[PDB]
């Protein structure tokens, strides 16, 4: 019985918002004085299970695991793997409606989450009105099953439905990569042309992507673009006209706080029996972020004051489904 490791499971280290999300873990583990194991999938949910059970197999279930499941589905499993090995683990983002971390108590320590619908109505609604409230619109979303994809594309048909001056050209899903969304701004403009008033992104990564596209044709800055996420290169290009907006879920919070809570959960420091339904299942505080307070943000991720022992300081409400 030696030391409790931490790990970090995410997709990947070619996303900034995961660069920052691995660095809180990082810094969160130095705090502690606990070994720290970044796992990254690269897409392959089959790779992300397997690693994680390898990794429950060597430390005899003596670990914390902060996850951001690949898909919804790989939570289910990877909850019951932990539970089994006596593990404690902490969901962001990704998991069935079903899968409720009270189900699984002590070891589902929590599930964290943002309103993508609130957010997602709240960028586009950003871009519309740069937009005049008039003009054609493409819109570029994550993978199709996750629930941030679902519940931000949800944002943007509603603030479709309260801009009926809006027209969507075209949505399609680029998996959150820029690598994927920047073929398909280019045969957007070939195949709209002019008609392109406006881009909406589902995170950043992706707008950066559209920003690429837009660059390659001397229109970068001319046609307006949101993300979200609030990585630093995303809070650049906000800053430079580039990007309209877009909103800080602060990967580098999430990637500590995850650990922080589901160590003291197995520390017995806290009492998870006995928590409100949204200390368990928890919609946080995110920021809007535009160039009136893009400053501030960028500011904050270069100084960031790590409150791991605040467990409950961002926590909105519950996470709701409709
Ligand atoms: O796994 C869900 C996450 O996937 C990331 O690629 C994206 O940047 C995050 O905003 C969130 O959607």
């Amino acid at each position: 019985l030696g030391q409790t490791t931490l790990a970090c499971s995410f997709r990947s280290l070619t996303n900034p918002y995961y660069t920052a999300f691995n660095k809180g873990a990082q810094s969160f583990a130095k705090s502690v004085g606990l070994p720290y194991v970044p796992l990254t999938t690269e897409g392959s949910s089959e790779k992300g299970i397997a690693d994680i059970r390898a990794l429950l197999q060597k430390t005899g279930g003596n670990l914390v695991l902060n996850v951001d499941p690949n898909d919804s589905a790989d939570a289910r499993v990877i909850v019951e793997a932990c539970s089994k090995a006596g593990a404690y683990v902490t969901t962001i983002w990704n998991k069935p409606k079903d899968l409720h971390p009270w189900d699984y108590n002590p070891n589902y320590v929590a599930h964290l989450s943002y309103d993508g619908v609130a957010y997602g109505e709240e960028t586009a609604t950003q871009l519309f009105k740069s937009m005049g409230g008039k003009g054609g619109v493409v819109a570029l979303g994550g993978i199709f099953s996750n629930v941030p994809a679902i519940e931000r594309k949800a944002g943007l048909d509603a603030a479709l439905k309260k801009f009926p001056g809006i027209q969507l050209l075209d949505f399609q899903v680029a998996d959150w990569n820029s690598q994927k969304a920047f073929p398909i701004m280019q045969a957007w403009m070939t195949r709209f042309n002019s008609k392109i008033k406006g881009v909406w992104a589902a995170n950043d990564d992706m707008a950066l992507g559209a920003i690429e596209a837009l660059r390659a044709e001397g229109l970068a800055g001319q046609i307006p673009v949101t993300g979200m996420d609030g990585t630093q290169p995303g809070l650049v290009a906000i800053k430079s006209g580039e990007l309209v907006a877009s909103v800080d879920w602060d990967p580098f919070w999430l990637g500590g706080i995850g650990l922080s809570m589901g160590l003291q959960a197995k520390e017995k420091k806290i009492d998870l029996a006995t928590l409100p339904k949204d200390r368990r299942e928890s919609f946080c505080t995110a920021t809007f972020v535009t160039k009136t307070n893009v400053q501030d943000v960028i500011a904050r991720a270069a100084s960031p004051k790590a409150e791991w022992n605040n467990l409950y300081a961002r926590v909105a409400g519950p996470v709701v489904y409709r």
